[PDB]
This record gives structure tokens, C-alpha cells and sequence, in this order.
């Protein structure tokens, strides 16, 4: 069940409203954490994303994710966070450069390259150079604003690039 | 795999639109059709959604949803349709109205109470009548509009029904 969680490695989440509240637990594996928060069970919220100390077998359920008002996130390499997708905006709003979803197949059916890679296709894109706009694993992203909205570079050596078929919010 | 996917039973879907484009072949299990879906391996497109014919144990994947335009849904009891929650809006426009995400949990973080049940709280929200709304399952829903968003009768005696927190695709 914990693949269904969009996974940041050494990181956590920080609260600063005092009304927004925790749950924590000591726990094996980051694997338990994902069951209880998928299940919602023994919970005072809805957990929306979760952390797994590796260093003090914790597990931290949250009522929110990286994107929460009054949260920001901070490093730990002991630490990984886990967001639950059901809360993360799974569709694009105007040229979707605010898109964190996790679509990484390009419209015609092919998987994204990660931007990590300069195989099959080399590219500046790296994460470093562009800040804030999650370019993660071989996600779907848009960090420059573009027309066609989220895109990625394909596995394919013949497809350079090509854009990810993901919805619009509201388009009547 | 097969678990994350919004499931109708006794549903498929028929295109209107002729490049809108399909791929079928016999299987053994409906599960088959999930993991070829999610991993996208051998589809020159990106799978939304697919269904399972339980009689002829075939698989029809779609590169588009219910919710996709030009494309009607169609009865039929040996169907099965399954549609990738990573391509059903999963954030609230206005009131909620039109929500068909599968949140199934109220704010404080307790179960929701399927529309079908009448225990722990009966009541008159029954699929049969305001149908179009989908009152499947125990999926926080608003039929009426009304103005705090999507909710659902809680399975805790002690609160009659409660309000969800799906975000709201105008985030803050």
C-alpha cells in the first residue's frame, strides 16, 4: 500500500498553527505507516501524508502535505515523506506549473525519462537548476510555462520529448 | 494493482469520437487488465481507464474515463469498469457538486457510512432517487450543493454526518 504515496526521500514536514495536530508512533517499518494512513484507522484526521523516521523507527502521520498553508518542509537523512495522491491536485490548472502529480507517461503512451538521466536524451533540465518545480523522479513537469503544459523527455531515443495527456481543472 | 481504481459495476463505456482510440485482448482475470493499465506497457496511449468483460474475460483499455467528452456509458452486468483515480479530479470545484472522487472520510477522520446502509443513520440520500450524483460505495458526495463540500453519514453513532476535506482546486 505504500506505493500508492508519492515518496520524497530525506524529508519531513514542520507545523507553525498550534490547531494543526499530530499522531506519531513508534513502528518497524515505514511499510506499517502507509497501511494505518491508507486505512485511516486509530486517527483524529485524515491523513494526507506521512513520515517514516528511519533513525527512530517513527511513524508521523499528518492531517496535510507539502503543499499545506502554515507547513513548510525540512531535511533529515534519516527522514522520508510519504504523500497520500488522493490530496495532491491530480489535474492542471492553466499552463501547469504548479502540477506535483505523479503522471509519468507522455500522451502517446511512453515513459518519461527521469530528469536525473541524460540517457536516452541529454538536457539541462536538472532538479538543481530548477527549484520548486519538482522535477522528481520521471514526472510530468512544466518548469518553464510552456503552452503545452506538463511534458517529459521519453525513454524513447527516437521521441525526444513529448507532453503528458493531464486534465484540466475546469475548461467548459 | 487492481485496487486503485474507482470501480462501476455493471459498466462500460462506449466512444462517439472515432480517433479516440481502444486496444483489447482476452485475459484470464479482471486484475490482468489493472496491472497492464497502471504499468502502461504495451498501450500506444495513456490508460485512464478499462473494462473487464466477465463473460468473453476480456479487457477494453481506454485512454480516456466516464467523465471524458464524447464518450457515453452503457449497462451491462457481465461489465466491469475501473478508471484510474490519477484521471478523476480529485480536488472540489465551487460547492462540491460535482465531485466523484473516492474520499471516504470525514474531517475529524472517521469512516463514512455507505449511502446504502441505513445503520448507523437512515436516511432519505439513497442512489435510486438523485442518481446522476453517484452515491456509490461510502464516497463523500453533495448532492444538494450545500455549502460545506462534499460529506457522508459518519459510521460513529454519535455523529450523525460530517464534512470531508477535499481540497479545493483554488488550494488557498
Amino acid at each position: 500500500t505504500i506505493h500508492e504515496f508519492k515518496k520524497s526521500a530525506k524529508t519531513t514536514l514542520i507545523k507553525i498553527d498550534p490547531a494543526l495536530k499530530i499522531k506519531t508512533k513508534k513502528v518497524n517499518t515505514a511499510d506499517q505507516c502507509a497501511n494505518r494512513c491508507t486505512r485511516n484507522k486509530g486517527l483524529p484526521f485524515t491523513c494526507k501524508a506521512f513520515v517514516f523516521d528511519k533513525a527512530r523507527k517513527q511513524c508521523l502521520w499528518f492531517p496535510f502535505n507539502s503543499m499545506s498553508s502554515g507547513v513548510k518542509k525540512e531535511f533529515g537523512h534519516e527522514f522520508d515523506l510519504y504523500e497520500n495522491k488522493d490530496y495532491i491536485r491530480n489535474c492542471i490548472i492553466g499552463k501547469g506549473r504548479s502540477y506535483k502529480g505523479t503522471v509519468s507517461i507522455t500522451k502517446s503512451g511512453i515513459k518519461c525519462q527521469p530528469w536525473s538521466s541524460m540517457i536516452p536524451h541529454e538536457h539541462s533540465f536538472l532538479p538543481s537548476s530548477y527549484r520548486g518545480k519538482d522535477l522528481q523522479e520521471n514526472y510530468c513537469r512544466n518548469p518553464r510555462g510552456e503552452e503545452g503544459g506538463p511534458w517529459c523527455f521519453t525513454s524513447n531515443p527516437e521521441v525526444r520529448y513529448e507532453v503528458c495527456d493531464i486534465p484540466q481543472c475546469s475548461e467548459v
